[PDB]
């Protein structure tokens, strides 16, 4: 399998302007007829090279003439001796029932549906399966009436008919030209929720949400979220929807979260279906986010698409930024920012140090589905957010307007986006472009000095990015470095120099520089890299009392939470080294006191308190170390939780009872109170055993909503309470028929700290609610074990790796994309000790040797063993 490189991009020899598709649908054998209008742009003797995979070619015509000048090659149909403009007609067969990869046209339960991003359209017919080729689609679908009463594709329904033998047909037409990755087709039987949204200029859009029969009671929240998305995009970005219909279809068998197909989004039902007894606050907020995200792609992705796949972050970074802004405007900005920072530092940083490291605009790709990454998405969004930070909102919106003005209707580049932002703002971003092309996490080192003679504060800031496996050369970036300076009383010291105000966003552009501030009347406590103003590691030698001061005084909530993270970080490192020598947890009293003060501050937003009382995850903790000891980290996380539970027991219980709510509402204040309450319950579960068992058991049985119930069950599992087995059995008994709900239970099983967790997980491969044919179940049991139980996955005997190898040996043949998700924990071997490294390398060497090794695995395994 061959690498492709960004520097090889060339404009296509041929374009296609219009394509007319006809599907004669059947699960064993679907006949596709594709009639394309084509235009040559290159040399007169260049053949047309069409992409195609696993297609049975039936015929090829050019202007109605059967064509003899062609041949098949590996992955292609090459057609020679063409005129300058012509009609290509291809007829071919495909087999949806055989498609376990879930790429192209496949079967989801009894429905037929498509997934075409990145390069799945080529599994449907021979085409220019590349996103700089944009065409107007017309799609006609013919199918059995009983099995497939609903026949959907992009755009508007323009024709309809009945045929002999219980078949029917519909035709659809989408007026906007599109790359084929945005093609969708859905056939099946559904319940439908219908609603409308009226845009700000008075267009009435019909909204339609298709779900499995019986699930209409779980549809309204998604519908509500869609309307909220449409409204927000209008208020914030000035963007309206551009068609009279918007369809969403929830399918159960899907590789990712969702897909922005124009006018016809297809969603993993996990990000659509919710009811108060089935879904958590977090589900409600995730459904909102993903609905928003796919909607926001309608402009940032569809009306302006990507010239080639190396430009993915042009749509994904910008769209992720848009979903974060949406969630933050509607909810708590502080909680959003915090959690996104947790994700960046805890998960994306690890990727940017891994063998899979790449810039947000990659230079080399073997399997493009491997690059739908935390880097491309979350670091991508951080890069967009840095642009926003440098330009300010008003200039950033001008840049948006200019990007659309220049590029609407076309496929664009990351470089085109940056250029629009520069031209609209007159801010120079030449050096800033280096964030698109350099991989890895910059390390920013800060040293300070207060001069009492001159009332000057001096910051000396340096940066460097370490080499990564993809890139030996690294250079300084344009790092927006936001600061605030606090005086003795907790008030902000105006920033200034030589009698003039200076911007609190510093431009850190060199390996090293110095900034000097005048009229610093008291020795300050700095807040550094405010709001995580650049996606970097901060190295700065804080005192605990500077950090508690920031926890008590900083003006942004984010800085308080972040000061609390810096405070724990010292003690996490300390106690990990202790654990390794057999020594128990040590924690200064004043640290415990700083958390006690948060529990009892009544001014404090309960959402902030809950974040500060949610300890860094094992993945966030692991970012603190070069070599990771996953067993020591897990045990320290537990011991710290036990220690705080004991020191704060009274305050914990009181805040728990105070935040009781009788009514359940999906509303920002209610969520915040409940999140705090359940953060208290978590500690309490790790406290005195009898009271823990009582509290947890009681919350689980009396809960009127899944958030309160799952928090209890989760706490019983995590603290291994006596009530655990009973509670777990009750939830199985009640919920076994419901896969999305069972996923949560599989996650708890997989992530259990119990000594026999691997054995329990193996047995759960036979559980009535598990199947290897469903990506959600797979991720919930197997993925959650490998990726979210690092202590068990990295058991000293290597049983964890061996289990994953067995699973991947199945999944490589069945569903390579899911396989490639699941291999990620093994790809990180170079963060572990020599003994673990040897075993992980041996596991990877077995997988390298599979017959029919997928490209997806190949790419990762090769980079890992280098
Ligand atoms: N394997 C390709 C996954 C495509 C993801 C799609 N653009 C949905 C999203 O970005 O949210
Ligand atoms: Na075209
Ligand atoms: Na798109
Ligand atoms: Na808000
Ligand atoms: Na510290
Ligand atoms: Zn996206």
């Amino acid at each position: 399998p061959q690498a492709k490189y960004r520097h090889d991009y060339r404009a296509p020899d041929y374009q296609i302007t219009d394509i007319d598709l006809t599907f004669d649908l059947d699960a064993q054998k679907t006949v596709v007829t594709a009639v394309s209008q084509a235009v040559r742009h290159g040399a007169s003797d260049a053949p047309l090279r069409l992409n195609g995979e696993d297609l049975k070619l039936v015929s090829v015509h050019i202007n109605d003439e059967p064509w003899t000048a062609w041949k098949e090659e590996e992955g292609a149909l090459v057609i020679s001796n063409l005129p300058e403009r012509f009609t290509l007609k291809i007829i071919n067969e495909i087999s949806p029932a055989a498609n376990t990869a879930l790429e192209g046209l496949y079967q989801s339960g009894d429905a037929l549906c498509t997934q075409c991003e990145a390069e799945g359209f080529r599994h449907i017919t021979y085409y220019l399966d590349r996103p700089d080729v944009l065409a107007r689609f017309t799609t006609k679908i013919i199918a059995d009436k009983i099995k497939y009463p609903f026949l959907l594709s992009n755009g508007n329904r323009v024709a309809q008919g009945e045929l002999e033998n219980g078949r029917h047909w519909v035709q659809w037409q989408d007026p906007f030209p599109k790359p084929c990755y945005l093609f969708a087709l859905v056939a099946g039987d559904f319940d439908v929720l219908r609603d409308t949204f009226t845009t700000r200029s008075g267009r009435e859009v019909a909204l339609e949400l298709y779900v499995d029969r019986g699930n209409l009671d779980r549809a309204p929240w998604a519908m509500t979220s869609l309307k909220n998305s449409m409204k927000w995009d209008e208020e914030r970005f000035g963007l309206e929807y551009d068609l009279d219909i918007y369809m969403i279809v929830a399918v159960d068998f899907f590789n990712m979260g969702a897909m922005e197909n124009k006018g016809l989004n297809i969603f993993n039902s996990k990000y659509v279906l919710a009811r108060t007894d089935t879904a958590t606050d977090k589900d409600y907020l995730d459904i909102e986010r993903v609905i928003g995200h796919e909607y926001f792609h309608n402009w940032t992705g569809n009306r302006v698409t990507c010239r080639d796949w190396f430009q993915l972050s042009l749509k994904e970074g910008l769209t992720v930024f848009r979903d974060q802004e949406f969630s933050s405007d509607l909810g708590s900005r502080a909680v959003n920012r915090i959690n996104n920072v947790r994700t960046m530092r805890g998960l994306q940083f690890a990727e940017d140090a891994s063998p899979m490291a790449h810039p947000i605009r990659p230079d080399m790709v073997i399997e493009m589905n491997n690059f739908y990454t935390l880097t491309v998405y979350e670091k991508g969004a951080e890069v967009i957010r840095m642009i926003h930070t440098l330009l300010g909102e008003e200039n950033f919106q001008k840049g948006m307007q200019l990007y659309f003005e220049r590029h609407d209707g076309s496929a664009a580049t990351c470089d085109d986006f940056v250029q629009a932002m520069e031209d609209a703002s007159n801010v120079d971003l030449s050096h800033f472009r280096r964030w698109y092309s350099q991989s890895g996490t910059p390390i920013v080192t800060v040293k300070d000095d207060y001069n009492p003679e001159t009332e000057q504060y001096t910051l000396t800031i340096s940066q460097r990015t370490p080499a990564t496996p993809d890139q030996a050369e690294k250079q300084p970036l344009h790092i927006p470095f936001a600061i605030e300076l606090y005086d003795n009383e907790g008030k902000v010291i105006p920033l200034q120099k030589g009698g003039h105000p200076v911007n609190s966003v510093l431009n850190v552009t060199q390996a090293e520089q110095t900034f000097v501030f005048d009229n610093v009347y008291f020795q300050p406590v700095p807040a550094l890299l405010c709001e995580f103003s650049a996606p970097v590691k901060l190295e700065y030698k804080w005192s605990d009392q500077q950090l508690t001061f920031l926890m008590r005084h900083a003006r942004n909530d984010f800085s308080r939470w972040d000061a609390a993270q810096s405070l724990l970080a010292t003690y996490i490192k300390l106690n990990v080294a202790r654990h390794q020598q057999g020594q128990p947890l040590s924690l200064p009293v004043h640290v415990a006191d700083a958390f006690r003060a948060v529990l009892l501050d009544e001014k404090i937003d309960p959402a902030l308190a809950a974040e500060i009382l949610t300890l860094p995850s094992v993945n966030e903790m692991a970012e603190l170390f070069d070599i990771i000891d996953p067993i020591a980290i897990a045990e320290v996380r537990e011991a710290l939780t036990r220690t705080l539970a004991t020191e704060l027991a009274d305050e914990l219980l009181a805040i728990y009872n105070a935040n009781y709510q009788s009514e359940y509402r999906v509303e920002h204040e209610d969520i915040a109170k409940r999140t705090l309450r359940n953060a208290c319950l978590r500690f309490l579960a790790f406290g005195e055993t009898h009271l823990a068992d009582v509290l947890v058991s009681k919350q689980f049985h009396e809960a009127n909503n899944m958030t309160d119930a799952l928090a209890a069950l989760s706490a019983a599992v995590a603290a291994q309470l006596p009530c655990r087995d009973a509670l777990m059995q009750e939830y199985d008994d009640k919920w076994h028929q419901n896969g999305l709900v069972m996923d949560k239970w599989f996650i708890l099983q997989a992530t259990s700290p119990a000594a026999n967790v691997l054995e329990t997980v193996r047995g759960l491969l036979q559980h009535r609610s598990f199947t290897m044919s469903n990506p959600n179940r797979i991720r919930s049991l197997i993925g959650a074990f490998a990726g979210s139980n690092p202590a068990a996955f990295h058991a000293e005997d290597g049983s964890g790796y061996l289990f994953l190898v067995e699973m991947l040996t199945d999944l490589n043949s069945r569903n390579p994309q899911v396989a490639s998700r699941l291999i990620e924990p093994l790809i990180r071997l170079k963060r572990y000790d020599a003994k673990r490294q040897e075993k992980m390398r041996a596991a990877l060497e077995q997988l390298k040797g599979l017959e029919n090794l997928s490209g997806d695995l190949y790419e990762k395994i090769t980079k890992a063993l280098a």
